[PDB]
C-alpha cells in the first residue's frame, strides 16, 4: 500500500495524539486536523505543522474520525460532502455506521476499525510494553470492516489501521454488523457489566460481610487469574456441573445472549451515536 | 519469617495430583513431613520425587499437623475415620470451606480446626521467570492467601497459618478471617460470581462464531483483550476512562438483578453442601 494522506480530525486530543504520531512517523503523509489551543500546542510540540483553513481536504485519500461518537453524526455531515470522490473516511468505532447515521453518499468509501487490545497472558517483557492495556506498546490484535466502497480500499484501510495502531499481530475482517456485535456488543454489553458485577461483588464482601477489601481483593483478582486461564485453554481445568448451574441461576440472566442480539445491538449503537 | 518452630506434618493424599506439590514443598521445609499415600500411582509419584513414603499408623502419633489434600466429597468420609484418632491438640488443616461450612466436619472439641485456601498469583503481576509468569496456581508466582481457625485454641492460628505458607509459597499476604468469611469467599465469590461470569465470556465468543459467523479467533482476540483493558480499568491497574453511558442498559440484559444473593450465607451454605455432596 502507497504512502496515503492522511487527515486525522481531531488530531491533537487524547483520542488523536497517540495515532497522529505513529502516522507522522510512518511514510504515510500526514494532515492534522485540530481547533483546540491545547491540541493544537500538542501537535506543534511533536514538531507537526498545524493546519489551517481547508487547503487539506482537497489532499486528503484518507480522513480519520477521531473523536467521541456523539459528535460523529454531526462531523460526518459537515465533512463527508467536501471530500474528493473515493475518499477514504475512517471511523474508529462501529456505533455511528451500525446505527444508521453516517449521511448517505455512494462515492466515498466508509471504513470501521478498532483494536481488540493487547491480551491477557501475554509475555511481553518490556515494562512499559507490561503496562500497556490498550495498545500502541505491546501487541494487539485488529478488527476491520469495509462497510462501503471498492474492494481495493480494504487493504488501504487496513495498513492505516496496523500504522496507527502499532504493533498489530493480526488484523480480523469482519462486516459491519460483525464489527458492532462485537462493540458495543461483546465489550460493552457482555465484558463490561460482568466486570463491574466483580469489583460490586469484592465491595459486597467488604460493605456487608466485614471482610478486609484487600482480602477480597486478592482473592477476586487470582481467581480470574486462575479461572480466566482455565476457561480460555491457558490452562487445564479442573458437582462441578451442578454447581455452575446453581451458581448461573443466581446471578447471570437466561437470556444474556440478548446482548449479542443485533436488534439490541443496534439499539445500543443509536444511543451511543446519539 | 514466622516465629512458629518446626512441626510434624502429615499429609493425606500426599501422592495425588493435589498432594504432590505440597508435600514437597514440605519435604523441602523445616518441617517433619509424614507423607501418608496408599495408591501406588501416588506412591510412584513420591518416590520418583525422593520424598520417603510413611506407612503403617504410627504417624497418628507423632503429627502436629493434619492435612487434608483430598477432594471436597470425601472430605467427610476422611475426617470421620481420621478426627477421632489424632491426639488431643492436633491441628486437622482443611484446604476448603465447603465441608466445614456445610457442617459435616465430625464434632471433636479437644482438636483445632484450621482451614486454608489460596487466593492464586494475581492477573497483573511483575513476576519474569517463565515458570512463574503461566503459573495461574501458586506455588512459583507470588500469591496471597486467606485463612481461618474454625475451631481450637489462638497459639494454633500462627501454626496453621506458617504451615500454609510453606505448602503454597512463596505467599505475600496471609488474611485471617473467620469460617464464614472464608466460605464467602470460596465457594462464594470464586464459584457462585466470578466462575459464571468467566463461563458466560466464554460463551458469548462461541455466540459469535456460531450465530453470526465471526471467526472465532477474531472474537476470541477481542474478548481477551477487553477483559485485559477492563479488568485493569476496573481494578485500578490502569486509568478509568458512551461505553459507561451504556451500563444500566446493558446490566438489565446480562446481570440478575438480585445477583448478590450469590454471596448470601444462606445460599453459600446450599453450595457448600453441594461441593461437599
Amino acid at each position: 500500500v502507497g504512502p496515503k494522506t492522511v487527515a486525522i480530525l481531531g488530531a491533537g486530543g487524547k483520542m488523536g495524539a497517540r495515532i497522529t504520531r505513529k502516522i507522522h512517523d510512518s511514510a504515510h503523509h500526514l494532515a492534522a486536523i485540530e481547533i483546540a489551543p491545547e491540541g493544537r500546542d500538542r501537535l506543534q510540540g511533536m514538531g507537526i505543522p498545524l493546519t489551517d483553513g481547508d487547503g487539506w481536504i482537497d489532499e486528503a485519500d484518507v480522513v480519520v474520525l477521531a473523536l467521541p461518537d456523539n459528535i460523529i453524526e454531526k462531523v460526518a455531515e459537515d465533512i463527508v460532502p467536501r471530500v474528493r470522490p473515493g475518499t477514504i473516511v475512517l471511523i474508529l468505532d462501529a456505533a455511528a455506521p451500525y446505527a444508521g447515521v453516517m449521511p448517505e453518499r455512494a462515492d466515498i468509501t466508509y471504513f470501521i476499525g478498532h483494536p481488540c487490545h493487547p491480551p491477557l497472558f501475554n509475555d511481553e517483557t518490556d515494562p512499559a510494553a507490561r503496562t500497556d492495556y490498550h495498545g500502541g506498546i505491546a501487541k494487539q490484535a485488529i478488527v476491520c470492516a469495509l462497510m462501503q466502497g471498492p474492494e481495493e480500499h480494504y487493504a488501504i484501510g487496513a495498513d492505516i489501521c496496523e500504522t496507527m495502531w502499532s504493533p498489530v499481530t493480526r488484523t480480523h475482517r469482519v462486516t459491519t454488523e460483525q464489527l458492532a456485535i462485537l462493540e458495543p456488543g461483546l465489550s460493552e454489553m457482555v465484558a463490561m457489566p460482568f466486570v463491574e458485577t466483580m469489583v460490586h461483588a469484592v465491595d459486597e464482601c467488604a460493605d456487608r460481610y466485614g471482610i478486609d477489601r484487600q482480602a477480597a481483593l486478592d482473592f477476586m483478582i487470582g481467581h480470574l487469574n486462575v479461572e480466566i486461564a482455565m476457561w480460555f485453554g491457558y490452562s487445564p481445568k479442573v458437582a462441578a456441573l451442578r454447581l455452575m448451574e446453581f451458581a448461573k441461576d443466581i446471578v447471570v440472566k437466561e437470556d444474556w445472549r440478548e446482548a449479542l442480539n443485533p436488534a439490541k445491538v443496534k439499539q445500543a449503537a443509536e444511543l451511543i451515536a446519539g
